[PDB]
């Protein structure tokens, strides 16, 4: 682990996490990046080199630290041409931000495009020293992060458009695709009697993933960073973008067990132990698991979910009872993603630029039809309705600067104004569910946001927002460095060869 202070050198190099070599994206050397990790309250000082040198993965580069809400450095954010142009090689950038008020586990990715495909995707922990769940495990550490990855043998931008499917799920960075059945699965370690926080993040591109343990049930107590009460579950169905901690009692009798992660499409089940990793407990032979899977029978539902504090939800409990109430009517026309008739197009100057140079209302600002201004300190609602204009559904949303109440969840038909979980990637559900998911959340945080689907190929064809959070303080709230002002001058000089 490296952090809250480091370095992150970004390069290409040749890597085969499922024993197939192709070009990629590394970071300090390795694939999937790095795990950072700091405390609650921590300044975090991450010094990003971008020594890339492959145009066709892209030689420029933008990092966001998913989660974190950024207050007062919404220049770090991030996405490209939304917080800042991007760093170009030969280049460094020094994002530096402070985390006061969230612990828990979130992650970090290129938001260029969709670079973050291509290997700049790693997990970030956040650490709380009097965190509330501490009794109820023994061990949380680097060796109980398991990071869900798609990798696929073919670049972002050499495949398809909209790939259908990845070639190999990696556990841990590691895993076999169907053309390489013998390559090294993960190993988990774990002592009989002992009690792991195991902290699940899904860095996917695009597949959800259906995640279980042989012979194991887990107590789910994180959810995006947000404690929730402890809830017992046999199997977890994980969007890509969101995490989830949950203890793991290794109580049961020694030996290996499977672990499996079932992607939604591409290459299901377990044939060959793909999509598969191993959980072995200590004393066990080194060998692979023969354990069975059994039916899940307490499955992972959102609405059961609830915040261990508590978390009132903004506004009156009705449907629209808030300040500003907005509807996301989603299409797509072959090619690209719209909501409400728009498809995101990045702009040539930055939101954030935009704003900083006098851009105040929704005709100023660019691209038009995108961008849609909020007010100040105000209680919003925002439905995203599941549609079969819109494919390629359950299209996970995720709102950059904030933590939103999941009034309505998908699969469900109520609607819960009293304790719902709070949480920063929503999975909207699908049309043949009637689904109507509903999302709340208070404009404390002035700046551009993003809010968007967190399926890569679908961002990178349109699929979103962006939100100008209380434009008249944006430039007092978040004073800029010169090294960010830099960035752009530097960025429009390049060739499109160095991009
Ligand atoms: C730059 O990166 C790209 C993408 O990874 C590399 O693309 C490979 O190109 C070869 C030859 O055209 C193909 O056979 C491979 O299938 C491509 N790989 C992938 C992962 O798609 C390219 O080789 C890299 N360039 C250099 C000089 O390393
Ligand atoms: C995982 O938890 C489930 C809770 O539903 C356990 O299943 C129940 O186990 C008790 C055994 O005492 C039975 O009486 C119930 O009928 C079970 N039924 C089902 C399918 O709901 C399961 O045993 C737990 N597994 C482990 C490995 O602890
Ligand atoms: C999803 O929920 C939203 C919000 O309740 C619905 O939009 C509202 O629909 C009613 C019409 O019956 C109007 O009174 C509101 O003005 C609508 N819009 C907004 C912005 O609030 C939306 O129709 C629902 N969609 C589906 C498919 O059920
Ligand atoms: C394992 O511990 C769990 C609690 O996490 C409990 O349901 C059960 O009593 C234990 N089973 C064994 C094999 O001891
Ligand atoms: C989809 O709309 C985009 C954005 O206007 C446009 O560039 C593209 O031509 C459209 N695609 C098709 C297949 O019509
Ligand atoms: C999109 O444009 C169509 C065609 O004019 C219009 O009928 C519809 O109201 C628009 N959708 C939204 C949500 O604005
Ligand atoms: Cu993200
Ligand atoms: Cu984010
Ligand atoms: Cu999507
Ligand atoms: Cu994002």
């Amino acid at each position: 682990a490296i952090g809250p202070a480091a370095s992150l050198v970004v390069a290409n190099a040749p890597v085969s996490p499922d024993g197939f070599l192709r070009d990629a994206i590394v970071v300090n050397g390795v694939f999937p990046s790095p795990l950072i990790t700091g405390k609650k309250g921590d300044r975090f000082q991450l010094n990003v080199v971008d020594t890339l040198t492959n145009h066709t993965m892209l030689k420029s580069t933008s990092i966001h630290w998913h989660g974190f809400f950024q207050a007062g450095t919404n220049w770090a954010d991030g996405p490209a041409f939304v917080n800042q142009c991007p760093i170009a090689s030969g280049h460094s950038f020094l994002y530096d931000f402070h985390v006061p008020d969230q612990a828990g586990t979130f992650w970090y990715h290129s938001h260029l495009s969709t670079q973050y495909c291509d290997g700049l995707r790693g997990p970030f922990v956040v650490y709380d020293p009097k965190d509330p769940h501490a009794s109820r495990y023994d061990v949380d550490n680097e060796s109980t992060v398991i990071t869900l990855t798609d990798w696929y043998h073919t670049a972002a931008r050499l495949g398809p458009r909209f790939p259908l499917g990845a070639d190999a799920t990696l556990i841990n960075g590691l895993g076999r695709s169907a053309s390489t059945p013998t390559a090294a699965l993960a190993v988990i370690n774990v002592q009989h009697g002992k009690r792991y926080r195991f902290r699940l993040v899904s860095i996917s591109c695009d597949p959800n993933y259906t995640f279980s343990i042989d012979g194991h049930n887990l107590t789910v107590i994180e959810v995006d960073g947000i404690n929730s009460q402890p809830l017992l579950v046999d199997s977890i169905q994980i969007f890509a973008a969101q995490r989830y901690s949950f203890v793991l009692n290794a109580n049961q009798t020694v030996g290996n067990y499977w672990i499996r992660a079932n992607p939604n499409f591409g290459t299901v089940g377990f044939a060959g132990g793909i999509n598969s990793a191993i959980l072995r407990y200590q004393g066990a032979p080194v060998a692979e698991p023969t354990t069975t899977q059994t039916t899940s029978v307490i499955p992972l539902i959102e609405t059961n979910l609830h915040p261990l504090a508590r978390m009132p939800v903004p506004g009156s409990p009705t449907p629209g009872g808030v300040d500003k109430a907005l509807n996301l009517a989603f299409n797509f026309n072959g090619t690209n993603f719209f909501i409400n008739n728009a498809s995101f197009t990045p702009p040539t100057v930055p939101v954030l630029l935009q704003i900083l140079s006098g851009a105040q209302t929704a005709q100023d600002l660019l691209p038009a039809g995108s961008v849609y201004p909020l007010p100040a300190h105000s209680t919003i609602e925002i439905t995203l309705p599941a549609t079969a204009l819109a494919p390629g559904a359950p299209h996970p949303f995720h709102l950059h600067g904030h933590a939103f109440a999941v009034v309505r969840s998908a699969g469900s038909t109520t609607y819960n104004y009293n304790d719902p979980i709070f949480r920063d990637v929503v999975s909207t559900g699908t049309p043949a569910a009637g689904d109507n998911v509903t999302i709340r959340f208070q404009t404390d945080n002035p700046g551009p946001w993003f809010l968007h689907c967190h399926i890569d190929f679908h961002l990178e064809a349109g699929f979103a927002i962006v939100f100008a959070e209380d434009v008249a303080d944006v430039k007092a709230a978040n004073p800029v460095p010169k090294a960010w002002s830099d960035l752009c001058p530097i960025y429009d000089g390049l060739s499109e060869a160095n991009q």
